[PDB]
Protein backbone atom coordinates (compact mmCIF):
# COMPACT_ATOMS: atom_id res chain seq x y z
CA UNK A 1 0.00 0.00 0.00
CA UNK A 2 1.00 3.49 -0.54
CA UNK A 3 0.99 5.60 2.95
CA UNK A 4 1.71 9.23 2.88
CA UNK A 5 2.89 11.41 5.47
CA UNK A 6 -0.01 13.97 6.86
CA UNK A 7 -0.46 11.68 9.31
CA UNK A 8 1.38 9.24 11.78
CA UNK A 9 2.30 6.45 9.76
CA UNK A 10 1.20 3.89 12.24
CA UNK A 11 0.28 0.13 10.81
CA UNK A 12 -1.03 -3.13 12.54
CA UNK A 13 1.69 -5.88 14.13
CA UNK A 14 1.13 -9.23 15.28
CA UNK A 15 3.78 -10.14 17.76
CA UNK A 16 3.25 -13.28 20.50
CA UNK A 17 -0.64 -13.68 19.38
CA UNK A 18 -1.01 -10.01 19.76
CA UNK A 19 -2.02 -7.57 17.87
CA UNK A 20 -0.79 -4.00 18.42
CA UNK A 21 -0.01 -0.06 16.53
CA UNK A 22 2.89 0.18 15.63
CA UNK A 23 4.54 3.55 13.78
CA UNK A 24 6.95 3.18 10.56
CA UNK A 25 10.44 4.84 11.15
CA UNK A 26 12.95 5.26 8.47
CA UNK A 27 15.02 6.88 11.05
CA UNK A 28 15.07 3.90 13.68
CA UNK A 29 17.94 1.05 12.90
CA UNK A 30 16.10 -1.22 14.70
CA UNK A 31 12.60 -1.87 16.08
CA UNK A 32 11.97 -1.07 19.58
CA UNK A 33 8.40 -2.14 21.32
CA UNK A 34 7.18 -1.02 24.32
CA UNK A 35 7.94 -2.76 27.87
CA UNK A 36 6.39 -6.23 28.01
CA UNK A 37 7.63 -9.89 27.80
CA UNK A 38 8.24 -11.74 24.79
CA UNK A 39 7.64 -15.64 23.92
CA UNK A 40 12.48 -15.79 24.28
CA UNK A 41 15.02 -14.88 26.32
CA UNK A 42 16.85 -11.09 26.08
CA UNK A 43 20.46 -9.96 26.22
CA UNK A 44 20.82 -6.70 27.40
CA UNK A 45 21.11 -4.12 24.94
CA UNK A 46 21.59 -0.27 25.32
CA UNK A 47 20.08 2.08 22.13
CA UNK A 48 20.97 6.24 21.82
CA UNK A 49 18.21 8.06 20.79
CA UNK A 50 17.51 12.13 20.75
CA UNK A 51 18.25 13.61 23.89
CA UNK A 52 19.64 10.44 25.82
CA UNK A 53 20.39 6.56 25.91
CA UNK A 54 17.81 4.17 27.56
CA UNK A 55 18.47 0.64 28.37
CA UNK A 56 16.45 -2.28 26.24
CA UNK A 57 15.87 -5.94 26.44
CA UNK A 58 16.86 -7.66 23.29
CA UNK A 59 15.19 -10.25 21.94
CA UNK A 60 16.64 -12.06 18.88
CA UNK A 61 15.09 -14.18 16.00
CA UNK A 62 11.34 -13.29 17.21
CA UNK A 63 8.69 -14.11 14.48
CA UNK A 64 6.16 -10.93 13.83
CA UNK A 65 3.93 -10.20 10.95
CA UNK A 66 3.64 -7.04 9.73
CA UNK A 67 0.29 -5.74 7.57
CA UNK A 68 0.16 -9.55 6.09
CA UNK A 69 3.70 -9.96 5.51
CA UNK A 70 5.59 -12.85 7.80
CA UNK A 71 8.82 -11.32 9.08
CA UNK A 72 11.64 -12.52 11.22
CA UNK A 73 13.99 -10.02 13.39
CA UNK A 74 15.54 -9.00 16.24
CA UNK A 75 13.01 -6.62 18.29
CA UNK A 76 13.74 -4.80 21.47
CA UNK A 77 11.68 -3.95 24.26
CA UNK A 78 11.70 -1.16 26.78
CA UNK A 79 10.62 2.38 28.38
CA UNK A 80 9.79 3.93 24.53
CA UNK A 81 7.00 6.40 23.97
CA UNK A 82 5.64 4.32 21.19
CA UNK A 83 5.86 1.15 19.11
CA UNK A 84 8.85 2.04 16.55
CA UNK A 85 9.34 -0.50 13.37
CA UNK A 86 12.73 0.45 12.57
CA UNK A 87 14.55 -0.09 9.10
CA UNK A 88 15.44 -3.96 9.91
CA UNK A 89 12.24 -5.10 9.84
CA UNK A 90 11.10 -2.34 7.04
CA UNK A 91 13.26 -3.71 4.76
CA UNK A 92 11.84 -7.44 5.16
CA UNK A 93 8.69 -6.22 3.67
CA UNK A 94 9.97 -4.55 1.03
CA UNK A 95 9.51 -0.87 2.42
CA UNK A 96 10.41 2.34 -0.05
CA UNK A 97 10.18 5.88 -0.14
CA UNK A 98 9.29 7.45 -2.86
CA UNK A 99 9.28 10.81 -4.05
CA UNK B 1 13.31 9.07 -6.80
CA UNK B 2 12.87 5.10 -4.74
CA UNK B 3 15.03 5.38 -1.79
CA UNK B 4 15.32 1.63 -0.63
CA UNK B 5 15.91 1.18 3.64
CA UNK B 6 18.85 -1.23 3.68
CA UNK B 7 21.20 1.39 4.25
CA UNK B 8 20.37 4.84 5.98
CA UNK B 9 17.55 7.66 3.91
CA UNK B 10 20.04 10.16 3.71
CA UNK B 11 19.59 13.07 1.14
CA UNK B 12 21.26 16.53 0.62
CA UNK B 13 19.03 19.58 2.00
CA UNK B 14 20.38 23.11 0.97
CA UNK B 15 19.11 25.34 3.99
CA UNK B 16 20.87 28.77 4.81
CA UNK B 17 22.94 28.87 1.29
CA UNK B 18 25.05 25.82 2.41
CA UNK B 19 24.37 22.01 1.65
CA UNK B 20 24.60 19.47 4.37
CA UNK B 21 23.51 15.75 4.65
CA UNK B 22 19.95 15.09 6.30
CA UNK B 23 18.32 11.77 7.32
CA UNK B 24 14.65 10.73 5.85
CA UNK B 25 13.26 9.99 9.32
CA UNK B 26 9.29 8.80 9.20
CA UNK B 27 8.98 8.88 12.75
CA UNK B 28 10.11 12.83 13.60
CA UNK B 29 7.20 14.81 13.06
CA UNK B 30 9.69 18.07 13.32
CA UNK B 31 12.24 18.74 11.09
CA UNK B 32 15.45 18.69 13.72
CA UNK B 33 19.07 19.81 12.64
CA UNK B 34 22.95 20.12 15.02
CA UNK B 35 23.05 23.24 16.70
CA UNK B 36 24.23 26.20 13.95
CA UNK B 37 21.87 29.88 13.63
CA UNK B 38 19.95 30.32 10.39
CA UNK B 39 19.43 33.85 8.89
CA UNK B 40 15.98 33.97 11.14
CA UNK B 41 14.91 34.60 14.77
CA UNK B 42 13.83 31.58 17.04
CA UNK B 43 11.49 30.84 19.76
CA UNK B 44 12.18 28.30 22.52
CA UNK B 45 10.26 25.02 22.16
CA UNK B 46 11.21 21.49 24.30
CA UNK B 47 10.87 18.02 21.96
CA UNK B 48 10.90 14.57 23.85
CA UNK B 49 13.51 12.00 21.58
CA UNK B 50 13.41 8.23 23.08
CA UNK B 51 16.20 9.12 25.59
CA UNK B 52 14.02 12.40 27.23
CA UNK B 53 13.32 15.51 26.39
CA UNK B 54 15.14 18.54 24.87
CA UNK B 55 15.38 21.88 24.59
CA UNK B 56 16.01 23.47 20.75
CA UNK B 57 15.27 26.73 19.25
CA UNK B 58 12.39 26.68 16.75
CA UNK B 59 13.15 28.66 13.60
CA UNK B 60 9.30 29.44 11.48
CA UNK B 61 9.28 29.47 7.97
CA UNK B 62 12.70 28.87 6.51
CA UNK B 63 13.21 27.84 3.11
CA UNK B 64 14.96 24.67 2.31
CA UNK B 65 15.73 22.67 -0.98
CA UNK B 66 15.52 18.84 -0.29
CA UNK B 67 17.44 18.08 -3.65
CA UNK B 68 15.40 19.93 -5.91
CA UNK B 69 12.45 20.53 -5.05
CA UNK B 70 12.08 23.96 -2.89
CA UNK B 71 9.74 24.16 0.27
CA UNK B 72 9.18 26.43 3.19
CA UNK B 73 8.50 25.14 6.75
CA UNK B 74 9.60 25.36 10.71
CA UNK B 75 13.20 23.81 11.07
CA UNK B 76 14.32 22.98 15.14
CA UNK B 77 18.16 23.32 15.93
CA UNK B 78 19.56 21.47 19.00
CA UNK B 79 22.23 18.78 20.11
CA UNK B 80 20.74 15.81 17.77
CA UNK B 81 23.29 13.28 16.87
CA UNK B 82 22.20 13.88 12.80
CA UNK B 83 20.09 16.13 10.74
CA UNK B 84 16.91 14.88 10.60
CA UNK B 85 13.91 15.98 8.08
CA UNK B 86 10.49 15.25 10.05
CA UNK B 87 6.57 14.75 8.42
CA UNK B 88 6.29 18.76 8.17
CA UNK B 89 8.56 19.08 5.13
CA UNK B 90 8.36 15.85 3.39
CA UNK B 91 4.57 16.01 2.98
CA UNK B 92 5.62 18.83 1.03
CA UNK B 93 8.03 17.22 -1.30
CA UNK B 94 5.09 14.73 -1.85
CA UNK B 95 7.03 12.09 -0.13
CA UNK B 96 5.38 8.74 0.55
CA UNK B 97 6.20 5.01 1.96
CA UNK B 98 5.28 2.01 -0.47
CA UNK B 99 5.68 -2.36 0.19
C1 LIG C 1 14.70 4.59 17.64
C2 LIG C 1 16.13 4.38 18.12
C3 LIG C 1 16.73 3.05 17.60
C4 LIG C 1 18.18 3.24 17.32
C5 LIG C 1 18.40 4.60 16.62
O1 LIG C 1 18.09 4.64 15.22
C6 LIG C 1 17.20 5.31 17.31
N1 LIG C 1 16.96 6.62 16.67
C7 LIG C 1 16.00 7.58 16.96
O2 LIG C 1 15.36 7.57 18.02
C8 LIG C 1 15.72 8.71 15.81
C9 LIG C 1 16.77 9.85 15.91
C10 LIG C 1 18.21 9.40 15.76
C11 LIG C 1 18.83 9.33 14.51
C12 LIG C 1 20.16 8.84 14.38
C13 LIG C 1 20.85 8.39 15.56
C14 LIG C 1 20.27 8.56 16.85
C15 LIG C 1 18.94 9.06 16.91
C16 LIG C 1 14.34 9.43 16.07
C17 LIG C 1 13.12 8.57 15.91
O3 LIG C 1 13.03 8.31 14.55
C18 LIG C 1 11.71 9.02 16.23
N2 LIG C 1 11.47 9.08 17.67
C19 LIG C 1 10.41 8.05 17.74
C20 LIG C 1 9.71 8.01 19.12
N3 LIG C 1 9.20 9.33 19.46
C21 LIG C 1 7.85 9.57 19.68
O4 LIG C 1 7.07 8.77 19.14
C22 LIG C 1 7.36 10.77 20.48
C23 LIG C 1 6.33 11.57 19.92
N4 LIG C 1 5.72 12.57 20.59
C24 LIG C 1 6.07 12.84 21.87
N5 LIG C 1 5.32 13.78 22.54
C25 LIG C 1 4.08 13.38 23.22
C26 LIG C 1 2.91 14.30 22.78
N6 LIG C 1 3.29 15.71 23.01
C27 LIG C 1 2.14 16.59 22.77
C28 LIG C 1 4.43 16.05 22.14
C29 LIG C 1 5.67 15.21 22.53
C30 LIG C 1 7.12 12.07 22.43
CL1 LIG C 1 7.61 12.42 24.07
N7 LIG C 1 7.76 11.07 21.75
C31 LIG C 1 10.19 10.41 19.31
C32 LIG C 1 10.74 10.36 17.86
C33 LIG C 1 11.65 11.54 17.61
O5 LIG C 1 12.85 11.45 17.84
N8 LIG C 1 10.99 12.64 17.12
C34 LIG C 1 11.46 14.03 17.14
C35 LIG C 1 10.49 15.02 16.51
C36 LIG C 1 11.41 14.55 18.57
C37 LIG C 1 12.88 14.13 16.59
Amino acid sequence: PQITLWQRPVVTIKIGGQLMEALIDTGADDTVLEEMDLPGRWKPKIIGGIGGFVKVRQYDQIPIEICGHKVIGTVLVGPTPTNIIGRNLLTQIGCTLNF
